[PDB]
């Protein structure tokens, strides 16, 4: 049995209440929230998580400034915004915010194809944003779920080594890798084998299916990536990234999550 | 039951024409894709190297500047200009026609800029405009115009079978065939099998690389199973390398995939 959550979607309702009694009836196990909608309704959340059961998981996105931007005020900034949401994942009971390196700034594959900054100057600036992170999630205690992304929407980490490297070299404690089935499908050697010889730091999963829509509708192996997870004991939560492809999106989505209940 | 395999260049092939040919043909390739301006400035060396080694060009790849669905309509239409002379040359070596997208790396849908300077129409009349042009052009030369869905990132106008199989039946063009790229597949197609068997009719090239655009064997495309899709629809097309290669030994690695690659 997986614990299965989701991120919002555009059509869950907008409001918080109504939203996790949503995400609650069509059968998902918890709710994978915008860091700045918790900061800015912590409360409101609070009531949602009690009246409802259903748990705030983890945070996603929420803040202006990837952790390895190459603007250095923001990704100053951003850092203070991240300290706020693992606050905020603090008072709700959530276990730790998903970030990239960057998203969207740069990627080798498409012009400009000349990176404005050096491998290792990305390397500093990614390890010492985690390096600070690592004081909050210590005084919060939250954890950092670092997630690689395909090399399109970045050219920093896209593989689950490459999120270790920066975990293990850095010695880091309260960061951990988060693995995504859609990116993975892109950059790994086997995507079976990477969860496995990533156990001891996996964290967390995002999933969607190859081409980024509902788990189903395309060919992504759930079944086998579900049995490699629980071969390995695997602690954490699936949560749902990506979009919907569909006439009727509700149906799709709730279809999607009774055909995954069967992996 | 057996494929025919080929490879566009890599950096570590010899630049000189017939050593190229040469040493392409000795790891065991069945056919070369060439550079369309490599094939145009160069038809005479290319012709001696087919002759002497007897290994074919197949097909050709780029070479011109200006997408089918280029954004600027002069950088349109200067690249139909080149397109032309590169399926004259073709048509000259004996190759089937040349690979084109609707465009590399001028725009996505799911990167910064998000919005689109053209509308969806626009994309569509551009696009068809330079495949009838082009299905004139391979009229006359006996020549074939394959399609080439890349995936999301790659190009916002044509990321699957059906984008491709769009485009060629609403024009009703009948020198236009669709290419699969099993990487940009693996992205974006439903089921990769079943989309090169819905489309067998006007499936007409074949690109492969592995997941990641790695050389076939190492990552995890099954290979084999669309090697038997292909063979089940009487696929008599070549399957042509495209991608790049991570490998310590480069050449010992490209000669191992291929070795793998024959035992699918
Ligand atoms: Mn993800
Ligand atoms: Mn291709």
């Amino acid at each position: 049995k997986m614990k299965i959550g989701t991120q919002n979607q555009a059509f869950f309702p907008e409001n918080i209440l109504e939203k996790f009694r949503y995400i609650k009836e069509m059968g998902f196990d918890g709710f994978e929230i915008d860091g700045k909608l918790l900061v800015n309704n912590i409360e409101e959340v609070k009531a949602a998580i009690k009246e409802t059961g259903l748990p705030v998981t983890t945070a996603c996105g929420g803040y202006d400034g990837w952790i390895g931007d190459f603007i250095e005020e923001r990704r100053l900034n951003g850092l203070k915004q991240i300290e706020r949401i693992l606050e905020a994942l603090a008072e709700v009971g959530g276990k730790g915010i998903v970030v990239p390196a960057a998203w969207g700034m740069f990627t080798f594959r498409l012009p400009p194809m000349t990176s404005p900054r050096s491998l290792d100057g990305d390397r500093k600036m990614v390890s010492d944003s985690l390096r600070v992170l690592e004081q909050v999630a210590a005084r919060t205690g939250t954890v950092v779920y670092l997630e690689p992304l395909n090399r399109y929407q970045d050219h920093m980490i896209n593989t689950l080594a490459d999120a270790r490297r920066y975990i293990v070299e850095n010695d880091l404690k309260h960061v951990q890798i988060i693995g995504d089935f859609y990116h993975m499908n892109i950059e790994e050697d086997n995507l079976a084998q990477a969860l496995h010889d990533n156990r001891d730091l996996l964290g967390h999963v995002h999933i969607a299916d190859n081409h980024r829509y509902q788990p189903g509708s395309g060919t992504l192996d759930f079944h086998a990536l579900f049995e490699q997870l629980r071969a390995d004991n695997y602690q954490g939560y699936v949560v749902y990234e990506g979009r919907i492809r569909a006439e009727d999106p509700a149906q799709a989505y709730r279809d999607s999550l009774a055909w995954l209940r069967t992996c």
